């Protein structure tokens, strides 16, 4: 065995040759640092017995075990092999204990397959019988994309682990972590899975969500794969540099999913059809948000509201965190502190803002007949409460309020309850969306509060390295229960069961409205239902750079709307670094400045009414509103068709190998390059620009550089925003909120490429409707520019919005000066708009211009 391809037979203590020889692995201390010691041998695993049965949808085989001693249990007698060839781009192939049925994941978006192979594969499947190995090899160049013969098939009931080789060291995905970096290195590196509230730090622990899809760039041509594991037992991904993945996991089954495309985007978009295509924001979601943990009282509130509006900072909507709360308790608010609630909700109702409220998943069981609390009372003459291990008594833990009971939101009853509790309090307190917090589930007693009875799931063979070592650390016993099963199987999809009835709750309280849902912890498909963010962050440089991996990670697992705590949750944020992060932050996805309890102020208007932050973030956010139209109908695309929103340099400039491993700069969508100064005292940044034609954002100018790294200059007042050529914009001139933003007229920003060619879209709804998209009642348009001419095409168009929106203004970039601009509708001409025109930047301007949205139109021009 190369040292770069042993597969570690001891991952559970340091290395020993008697341990080694005990487990009939393979020993040879010599190597570099990571290298294992000890190590999986050729042979030995699992064999095929007899052959491949051919059936509709691919092949089953049956595996035999190859006997050994058990290390971590003894595995399985025989396993079954069922794969089915679902898609030309999709394969999938699962490993069962071919005698008894095991635990899978209840996945609400996977369904079942059923008919045959798919026709046209761009795979083929080779499968090897002594010793058993899988690989899935790419048609059209025989690239090897998943090949498990580097390492054994392992299948106990509590121990289960499948390695594949990798055509590349181009991989990026895994989570919830901080990675740091957004390309894997492929150095030996583990990363556990296993959804927990702690801090994402430096220390690469497992955080609040388990995402099991990596995307791996095969090479410079595009052509790209993913795969993910439909799993949600504790595990952890191990990375060498082979390069090879292991996914090594605690329970379940093996239950893989391979996904081929032509392009990182493709691969993506395969992913999100199988899990679940993420859900279309409210446009007013799109908006900034404001946010702290203690405001303490209503007054100190409306006085951080009511300074930010006065400094006429875009801002959409308000998050009230548990201070609103009667003592921390869900469903009430504080009489006292919060007297006068209600009436601030009209107040910011009227100011065209929005409302989002926390809701925590336990609930309080400190209840009498002389003081009720009737979110208890409810939920206990429901029986809807996670149970302890004897199946009947609820589970007691501790969090905000004291001691409490979790809701089983697995159990479709729970819903029900769920809803009521959100119907009942909204009649006092009108939200309008809603955070669902601490929901991995976080548990402030390990377990609950007698602790965890010593066994097998508790205190399991194998426990993968965790943040703490325990699996019931600050959750639930393992052995506590709820309808779709055991805790040991279904922890990793408790935020995602919530996230889901919280969805459901949204049905009867906001009936055909989107509303807004944001989750903390997730599972694979949670973006179907809510956005995310980063968590609890720290008001450090580290924590500003390590942002941008975060946020394009969860686009991959097509949670777009995601971002962190700008200017950082924990810590006194610095000026500086809260400076630079707004300038950045008006360009995450979701834009959300939010505090931890007792730090100094960190909203924009408490840097003062004159100050270069307040400036700043004033300026990029009205940026920020400018663009929303091109921002929504990037969630309109990822939506409808799966692609990212924050998207990396290397999906659109893979043949290039100097963006593959671009981290410190992104884009949204195809067209806007984002480049952050992300260095304390630094008024410059080094910057890769792509092999494309750019211009400048702010004055228009076509930059000198291509395909090459920079140093931008950014001085403390700006970050680097730039338009590609070939691309067209949609814009509308912006507000400070969007209910009146979107009343305003329209642009277009055409940036041209080297032809004089450009091409763009708009989608356009009514902003707020559940599955206006789906129901098609909408409009889709087209722009194209070729020499001499403009387009606007009208392809979908069910939607007229009632307020007689037009483009008034279309800016030209890269363009020699047009002259005798005309217009014609439908055919029909006319009457003569006006142009500026800079010979300097090679900038035209063309205003007193009314193309109505939704109406097909020609613009002419002379040269
Ligand atoms: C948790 O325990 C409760 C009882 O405390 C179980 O409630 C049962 O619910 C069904 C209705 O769905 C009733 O017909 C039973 O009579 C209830 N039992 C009792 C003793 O009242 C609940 O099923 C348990 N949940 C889980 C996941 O085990
Ligand atoms: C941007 O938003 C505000 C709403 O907050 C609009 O404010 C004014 O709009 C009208 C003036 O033409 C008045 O009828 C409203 O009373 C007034 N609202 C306020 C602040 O009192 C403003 O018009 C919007 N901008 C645009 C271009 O429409
Ligand atoms: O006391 S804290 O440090 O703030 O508790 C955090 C962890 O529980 C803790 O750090 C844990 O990891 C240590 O064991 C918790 O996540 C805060 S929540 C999430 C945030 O967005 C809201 O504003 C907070 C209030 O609702
Ligand atoms: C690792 O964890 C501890 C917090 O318990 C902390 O001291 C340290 O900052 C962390 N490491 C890094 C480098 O983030």
């Amino acid at each position: 065995v190369n040292e770069l391809e042993r597969i570690n037979c001891i991952p559970d203590q340091p290395p020993t040759k008697a341990t080694c020889d005990q487990r009939g692995c393979c020993w040879n201390p010599q190597g570099a640092v990571s290298v294992p010691w000890c190590y999986y041998s050729k042979n030995h695993s699992y064999h095929v017995e007899g052959n491949l049965v051919n059936t509709n949808a691919g092949f089953t085989a049956r595996l035999k075990n190859l006997p050994s001693s058990p290390v971590f249990g003894s595995n399985v007698d025989n396993v079954l092999l069922t794969a089915e060839y679902q898609t030309s781009n999709r394969f999938h192939f699962k490993l069962t204990d071919q005698t008894n049925n095991r635990f899978e994941v209840p996945h609400e978006h996977v369904q079942s397959f059923s008919g045959n192979a798919a026709a046209s594969l761009t795979y083929q499947v080779e499968i090897s019988r002594q010793p058993f190995s899988i690989k899935v090899t790419r048609r059209s160049n025989n690239r090897v994309l998943f090949d498990s013969s580097i390492g054994p098939l392992l299948f106990a009931d509590q121990f289960l682990q499948l390695s594949t080789r990798l055509p590349s060291t181009n991989v990026y995905g895994l989570g919830e972590h901080v990675h740091q970096q957004y390309r894997h290195d492929m150095n030996w590196k583990t990363w556990p899975i296993f959804n927990r509230d702690t801090t994402p730090n430096g220390n690469g622990t497992n955080l609040y969500g388990a995402q099991t899809f990596f995307l791996c760039l095969e090479d410079a041509s595009g052509l790209s794969f993913g795969v993910f594991l439909m799993n949600s037992n504790a595990m952890e991904v191990v990375l060498q540099p082979a390069p090879a993945i292991t996914y090594r996991t605690i329970g379940g089954i093996l239950d893989f999913y391979v996904f081929l495309g032509n392009t990182p985007e493709q691969v993506v978009q395969e992913y999100l059809e199988l899990i679940g295509r993420p859900a279309l924001p409210s446009y007013w979601a799109l908006g900034f948000h404001l946010s702290r943990y203690e405001y303490g009282t209503l007054d100190n509130m409306r006085e951080v509201v009511e300074r930010n509006r006065a400094a006429q900072l875009p801002y959409d909507v308000q998050h009230a965190d548990i201070d609103y709360m009667d003592e921390r308790r869900d469903f009430t608010y504080d009489s006292v502190d919060f007297k006068g609630f209600p009436e601030f909700v009209n107040e910011l109702h009227n100011n065209g803002q929005k409302l989002v409220i926390i809701v925590d998943p336990a609930i309080s069981n400190n209840s009498s007949s002389s003081k009720p609390y009737g979110p208890y009372d409810r939920g206990s003459d429901m029986k809807i409460w996670v149970n302890s291990s004897d199946g009947v008594t609820p589970l007691i833990g501790e969090v905000w309020p004291g001691q409490t009971v979790f809701p089983d939101y697995t159990n479709p009853n729970c819903a029900v309850w769920w809803t009521k509790e959100f119907e009942l309090f909204h009649n006092q307190v009108e939200f309008d969306g809603i955070w669902i917090d601490m929901n991995e589930v976080s548990n402030f007693v390990d377990g609950s509060v007698s602790g965890c009875s010593t066994n097998n799931l508790n205190n399991p063979p194998f426990t993968p390295r965790i943040l703490d070592g325990y699996l019931f650390c600050k959750t639930l016993c393992m052995d506590a229960v709820q309808h779709w099963g055991k805790q040991y199987d279904i922890h990793n999809l408790y935020g995602y069961s919530m996230a889901v009835a919280t969805a459901e709750a949204a049905k009867t309280v906001f009936p055909n409205k989107r509303s807004f849902i944001l989750t903390r912890s997730t599972f694979a498909g949670s973006g179907k239902f809510a956005a995310h963010w980063l968590g609890d962050n720290t008001a450090t440089w580290d924590d500003l750079r390590w942002s941008i991996p975060g946020v394009l990670e969860f686009n991959l697992f097509g949670i777009p709307m995601v971002g962190p705590d700008i200017c950082g949750f924990a810590l006194d944020t610095p000026e500086e670094l809260c400076r630079r992060w707004m300038q950045l932050g008006a360009f995450y996805p979701f834009s959300r400045n939010h505090n931890g309890q007792g730090y100094k102020d960190q909203d924009p208007a408490s840097f003062g009414a004159d100050s270069l932050l307040l400036n700043s973030s004033r300026h990029y956010l009205n940026i920020r509103y400018t663009l929303l139209p091109y921002l929504y109908t990037l969630f309109f695309r990822a939506h409808s068709r799966g692609d990212t929103v924050a998207r990396p340099l290397l999906h659109e400039f893979y043949e290039d190998n100097s963006t593959w491993d671009v981290h410190q700069q992104f884009l949204w969508g195809p067209g806007l390059l984002i480049t952050p100064v992300l260095d304390e005292g630094a008024e410059k940044v080094m910057a890769y620009v792509p092999d494309a034609v750019w211009y400048d954002y702010e004055t228009g100018s076509q930059v000198r550089w291509r395909k090459q790294k920079v140093e931008m200059e950014l001085p403390g007042d700006k970050i680097g925003l730039h338009l590609r050529g070939g691309y067209i914009f949609p814009t509308q001139q912006p507000n400070t909120t969007t209910l009146a933003s979107r009343k305003n007229p329209l642009g277009l920003i055409i940036a041209l490429d080297e032809n004089k060619e450009a091409k763009g879209e708009l989608f356009w709804d009514d902003g707020e409707t559940k599955d206006t998209v789906a129901n098609k009642v909408y409009l889709l348009c087209e722009f194209s520019v070729t020499q001499n001419r403009l387009e606007v095409n009208i392809s979908q168009s069910t939607y007229k919005d009632p307020n007689n929106l037009a483009f008034n203004e279309i800016k030209i970039l890269g363009t020699e000066e047009p002259s005798n601009v005309t217009v014609k509708h439908n055919g029909v001409p006319s009457t003569s708009p006006t142009v500026t025109y800079d010979s300097n930047l090679k900038v035209a301007i063309i205003t007193d211009i009314d193309l109505l949205l939704g109406e097909a139109y020609t613009v002419e021009w002379a040269h």
